[PDB]
């Protein structure tokens, strides 16, 4: 599995601030935009873009106070995300896209889908976002971890004074060992302890027990869009996956529409890191008939 990033740096200035991205292919298509979530960054996808690219234009955004994007002094609510993104896909000019999402790239994802649906012509996902009603739909063992995240003192001390979400839950969320050229690269964002705090801000943002009822709120919206749309749908799950596992997976291609699942075998939360050639070779070999 390749460590290294290959990809020519791109900024765009938007909100006042700097936003990295990945940008290769061709110009004349429809474009594949590429949403990495927590507490990753384009070099999610540094492996999968290749099978894509020789088709389409890939597009990889660093969300802002991630990756190399610019790191202003936000709360980092899902919101401010929001805010970013959409004038990040304006300011490129996107008119219709396909998405490759995961985790919050995922609850962005969804979120402009179900707000642009017209200019959505399929959604490759993994380990994306879901209401979990109580904390019994969390996965069983990351339930102290991130009921101690959802703290104002601890999950501050674990997450921004500790690293914990780079140093622990990282490598934890992938069933292969990550190596530590791969870490120095998710590392370097976050060396200073201080531009952690998107990585707190998002464990509490996440929709679990009722709280916070902004994000249930707009999660459940995306999720009852997702299962009445007729966008072609592509989701990659693993054993025993993580926010998605097998038994919600095969729920899935029941429920949602023109839906077709992928098995990438072993796998927990961060699904690019165990098995990217197959998940960028099965993007790509979906994405012709959804052009027409
Ligand atoms: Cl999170």
């Amino acid at each position: 599995i390749g460590t290294g990033f290959p990809f020519d740096p791109h900024y765009v200035e938007v909100l006042g601030e700097r936003m990295h991205y990945v940008d290769v292919g061709p110009r004349d298509g429809t474009p594949v935009l590429f949403l990495h979530g927590n507490p990753t960054s384009s070099y999610l996808w540094r492996n999968i873009i290749p099978h894509v690219a020789p088709s389409h234009r890939c597009i990889a955004p660093d969300l802002i106070g991630m990756g190399k994007s610019d790191k202003p002094d936000l709360d980092y609510f899902f919101d401010d995300h929001v805010r970013y993104l959409d004038a990040f896909i304006e300011a490129l000019g996107l008119e219709e896209v396909v998405l490759v999402i995961h985790d919050w790239g995922s609850a962005l994802g969804f979120h402009w889908a179900k707000r642009n649906p017209e200019r959505v012509k399929g959604i490759a996902c993994m380990e994306f976002i879901r209401p979990f009603p109580t904390w019994d739909e969390w996965p069983e063992f990351a339930r102290e971890t991130f009921q101690a995240f959802r703290t104002a003192d601890v999950g501050r001390e674990l997450i921004i004074d500790q690293n914990a979400f780079i140093e622990g839950a990282l490598p934890k969320y992938v069933v292969r060992p990550l190596t530590e050229v791969e870490m120095d690269h998710y590392r370097e964002p976050f060396l200073k302890p201080v531009d952690r705090e998107p990585l707190w801000r998002f464990p509490n943002e996440l929709p679990i027990a009722g709280e916070p009822a902004n994000i249930v709120a707009l999660v459940e919206a995306y999720m009852n869009w997702l299962h009445q749309s007729p966008v072609p749908k592509l989701l990659f799950w693993g054993t025993p996956g993580f926010i998605i596992p097998p038994a919600e997976a095969a729920r899935l291609a029941e429920s949602l529409p023109n839906c077709k699942t992928v098995d990438i075998g072993p796998g927990l939360h961060f699904l690019q890191e165990d098995n990217p050639d197959l998940i960028g070779s099965e993007i790509a070999r979906w994405l012709p008939a959804l052009h027409h």
